[PDB]
């Protein structure tokens, strides 16, 4: 009944809450491994989605089922499961339109640490267990598995939105844990040249590991003119935004060729307007499609990504640089996300 | 020959130029019916695509072939043809990528009054007659046929970009001649409710004629607040932008539901940045796809829209509010586009 | 209660069954109007999908909600509803893949008169009311509304699967009620020339009403020869199959041009294989895509087709050639579908 | 000029022909490396596309440009180039419709050893050199590069047509060179499990090399049965057909789940019809899309596959099991393609 929660905007700390009870279709899960996200920094310290009061944080968890509702059919207590960060209500009009990420409202499929208590507690509540849980194979280590709920689905969704054709040249703007899975996702969509944009040397090494053929550091100059030289004025076929300020939107439109695609998965927390360059967008007519999506969730998304991990299509363990232990280290791993060490990509806290 | 040209930014007038000469694959066409476009106002008086010097204007024309190159197979002198605004070079890498509008560079398939002398002349040059001309059936009048090169393909391209599903609710921002064709295109994509946004009474009558079920005038208040009341907070499935300043882009994102599409065909002439509202775009994750395209051209595009007029799927003659006559009246119709009268939609100058 | 049921393969009759009770998410409906389907002839007399025992027939119904479950939120007793022919279980993996029509197994989204008691009873059961019912606007009469559950969604799905481009030439093979809605559907996707294939004058008249520009009589001569002559050897951009024997598949492949689409919504009830002509399929390489699909259902599909009726995009009332009053005439209307007289398109029974 | 030609159906031999001259847009190329194809066996010995007289065989070649026309702007004599098997005329309506493979008619984008003298001569003619040749980087050896013109673009086209989603389970029916590249192609689309169906031990090794996770031998029982056991009766998300008689079409339909795709790239050379099984295709309604395509060609396609080789995304040299050198050994390699020894995958003849 203890959990690390967001007291208000700019203030965090442990609180005490009632242990959640499952509905007939729900499950209660105790976490075996969790991970903090930059998104919890964007909501706490930037108030990007408004004010909260005593909301448990955290949304990336592999856990063990301890209680199921009278209608749960595919999960028993004791089952080890990968919980997706997006756990929608599956009976809404948006699902019938094909957008479960927005089931019941904009971004409403994202429930943990948004409009529902997160996984940073001795237990948490997963709604619609048969639809929003996936069994964890015994062959996948806990550290790699906890990268599936959020980092892998978001990074891969960026590659999916980019509509990569075989052999296409892809740029990945941002090589944090999300952008690194975007680099992997691009390679899984059969990209040829993958140009990664970042600075931290631990991120640059992992980007090459996941298939980046070129590294672009802003120290050499503006990223726009730097990538344009790599492409001899042609540009990239797609640019995946996985970090940066609102101005990175303008950088993306400038480096993508006409007919190319700008695929955003970045959570912009500050700024009122995301700039789109009029001239580099063809004054409205360059066919530079812009996409920006919340990562898919639910049981099928996790099962699909479990197979990709299982059959060795992507190894997410290289995202995990720091492994803590014990509930108390949740606060420390969370604070590592506010001020990132230079040797950090993604921390993981193991609990049992 | 003589032709109405853009002397410099902000100055137009008639000039003297040699009659153009065709290559083995090209044709020389004399115009039978022409029409001016708002796009030529954006370039002349706003300098939206840079400076020009003595460039004949005009890109909407129905003509008669007067000379063909030794390699033209399908067109003879004396053929009456619909000339598209977009006449790309068809042997480029962009065409192999599937974006003929950008063959040779951004917007480079748009040649007339962009990088080439336009149709406001005694003759004009059409590159690759076999690929960029369509035969005009005797059953379609000159006034209806001259709407096909630019207005119809652009409006229909807005509806194509919008990814309309059967029964979807569509908003069209701007009900000038392009937006009027976007209301028609929306209906031809099977839209249910079509909410048109405009004020001019002549345009509103035409909007209803082409399918609009609701008329939104800014007089009642903000367009965003007005459309949200019409849809009980849900919004529209797609929004076609066919006019307005750079702020209309923000309006379209605010009124489109998550997972919807913003389809822009407006030529933005002023401002550096098209604003995209961070919050109403889901902070980057609302799956509100943004598109913006130059209208398709070439022979096949024209033949397909010719069939749409022939089989009575759309009557573009209702766009034509003014019918001038004589080469001299081209200057009259062009300035008539800088300050649109309240009873104007689209003017047409008949020549022979 | 009373109900018109499939006793066994080849025999139908009135039986006695228990009035269904709703689960927490379900509703009980009494029908106000019903219609019989050719699909129930395939099931009973051809045994097309196997034996059945005491299954009430029928899957096209508009009704009145009489009872709802404790969890039903959007529908109360007294509400007049349009009931889709397809009412899937929405919490399955197939829904997460995007194929609700096969929720639980192939064709399993189709419940009425497949794996569940149909609507030809004093009451029927609708699983998951909030997801599988739509409100009926008072402006839409009963006869028209009952064309929405199955005829309109199936025929429109043919047009959806055909991937119709603006101005394309489309052929519709079979112009019973489903094919007539495929003609209308092709019009709602922007088809130019629509070539309808059939012989019965009542259907030919309706096909012209719904937009057919050409009528091909299959008893007049070979369909393939006739359509090639009409298209000057080019073929059509798409052929929608809405009737005929297995060899209509070969006819469709033979008339579609390379890169075109064959879109089947016909329920084939006899024969081991459907033939694809090797040579006219380009020996496997002609890019003639073949689709075949169960019509969409659920609340959203009904609501979108209701808007197409409400805003007068389609008037399905011309499909109704026979209207009867009274429960016992369910038998008469059903045998009408078996006998298929020359003046029949679709019969409706009013129980109001 | 000497050349290995198809004299008539069932007979091949060396003939003498005049050395071709190029049009103003064309190039004459001398082969540095060539490879024979199973498709030529279908053509010569089954007559799958009719009778030919003294047609030089072969459509797989890397060569040196020896002469160009006056309008060729990107290639000079001495340039080493990858020549695609498909070299269409790019100025046709089919290119405008988006299908260069059928430019001028069904399969007409495939010219070499179809409607044009092939690459098995001292020189050959490439039409439209600027559009249909790709520069060959010095880093790619000749034997691997000659897998790009046909094997790689066909197998990858199968993965493209299969509409593969991340993590999906894919079956590849047939693992000769085309099927092995479909295995690599499926991996480049992000497939999870990949079930290869073959029996020759050398092909099984290569299939495991390119990413197969499961091997089904059509000797341990029916393919359909075994694959259903591997998938627990669920089936595969897509099946790529790359070999087999006409019955393989029925096999593919029986193993694909509802909503999945059957993607054929096999050249069927015998049989009047390809059987589609009525029940397992849902009596017409299972949403099992069937595609079948001639492989893409042209400059842009070769360039993108060159990049996938250059950046080490795929290594096609494992396809090459026999390398000879000498013009005369074209006959030797071709006959190996007829009577396929169990250690053969693809032979290559080196000429310089
Ligand atoms: N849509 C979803 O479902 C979803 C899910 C999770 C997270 N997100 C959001 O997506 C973003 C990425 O997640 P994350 O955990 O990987 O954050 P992160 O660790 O902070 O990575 C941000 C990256 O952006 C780089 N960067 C900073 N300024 C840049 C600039 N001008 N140009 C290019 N790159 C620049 C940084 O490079 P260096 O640090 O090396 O200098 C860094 O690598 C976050 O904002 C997150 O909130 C979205
Ligand atoms: N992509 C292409 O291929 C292509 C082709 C041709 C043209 N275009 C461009 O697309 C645009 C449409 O062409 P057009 O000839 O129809 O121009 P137009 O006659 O000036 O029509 C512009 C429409 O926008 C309305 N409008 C003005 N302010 C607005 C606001 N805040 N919000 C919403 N609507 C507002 C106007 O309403 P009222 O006038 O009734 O007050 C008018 O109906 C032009 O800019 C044109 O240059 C693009
Ligand atoms: N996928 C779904 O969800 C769904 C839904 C409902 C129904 N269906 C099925 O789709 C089909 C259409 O239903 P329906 O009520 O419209 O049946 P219908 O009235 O019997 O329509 C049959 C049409 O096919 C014509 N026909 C027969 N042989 C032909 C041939 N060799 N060539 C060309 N046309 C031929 C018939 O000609 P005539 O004009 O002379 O009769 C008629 O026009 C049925 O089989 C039905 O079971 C599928
Ligand atoms: N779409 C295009 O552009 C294109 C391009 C090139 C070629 N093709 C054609 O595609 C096909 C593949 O080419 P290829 O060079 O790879 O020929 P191949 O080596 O003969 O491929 C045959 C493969 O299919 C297997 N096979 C035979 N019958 C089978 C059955 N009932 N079930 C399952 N597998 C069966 C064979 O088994 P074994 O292992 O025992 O031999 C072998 O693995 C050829 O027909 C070719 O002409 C098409
Ligand atoms: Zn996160
Ligand atoms: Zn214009
Ligand atoms: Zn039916
Ligand atoms: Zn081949």
């Amino acid at each position: 009944m203890k959990g690390f929660a967001m007291l208000s905007i700019g203030k965090v700390g442990w609180i005490e809450k009632e242990k959640p009870a499952p509905g007939p279709f729900d499950a209660i899960v105790r976490p075996l491994a969790v991970a903090p996200c930059t998104s919890d920094i964007h909501t706490v310290f930037e108030g990007a989605i408004g004010e909260r009061h005593n909301m448990i944080l955290g949304h990336e968890a592999v856990g063990e089922v301890v209680e199921v509702g009278s209608e749960v059919k595919d999960f028993k207590p004791g089952d080890r499961v990968v919980v997706p960060a997006i756990t929608p209500d599956w009976r809404t009009s948006e699902v019938q339109r094909g957008y479960h990420q927005h089931s019941g409202g904009m971004l409403a499929g994202w429930k943990f640490s948004n409009v529902k208590d997160g996984v940073f507690g001795e237990f948490f509540h997963v709604n619609d267990a048969d639809m929003n849980l996936a069994h964890l194979p015994k062959e996948i280590p806990l550290e790699a598995a906890v990268m599936i709920p959020d980092m892998m689905t978001t990074g891969f969704h960026g590659a999916e939105l980019a509509d990569i054709e075989l052999g296409a040249t892809v740029a990945v703007l941002g090589i944090g844990p999300v952008g690194l899975m975007a680099v992997a996702g691009a390679k899984l969509r059969g990209a040829g040249r993958i140009i990664a944009v970042g600075s931290r040397p631990v991120c640059v090494d992992a980007a090459k590991y996941y298939g980046a053929t070129d590294i672009v550091n802003y120290k050499d100059g503006p990223i726009e003119s730097q990538i344009m030289n790599l492409t001899e004025g042609k540009g990239v076929d797609a640019a995946i935004i996985a970090g940066g300020n609102a101005d990175i939107m303008a950088t993306a439109v400038k480096i993508v060729k006409p007919g190319g695609t700008i695929a955003n998965v970045n959570y912009f927390g500050e700024g009122e307007v995301l700039p789109v360059p009029r001239l580099e967008w063809g004054c409205g007519m360059a066919h530079k499609t812009i996409k920006g999506g919340l990562a898919p969730g639910g049981r099928l998304r996790m099962e699909r990504l479990i197979d990709l991990v299982f059959y060795k299509r992507v190894d997410p363990s290289k995202l995990v640089t720091h492994v803590f232990r014990g509930f108390d280290n949740i606060e420390k791993a969370f604070m590592l996300m506010k001020d990132k060490p230079k040797d950090l990509i993604k921390p993981v806290v193991i609990l049992a």
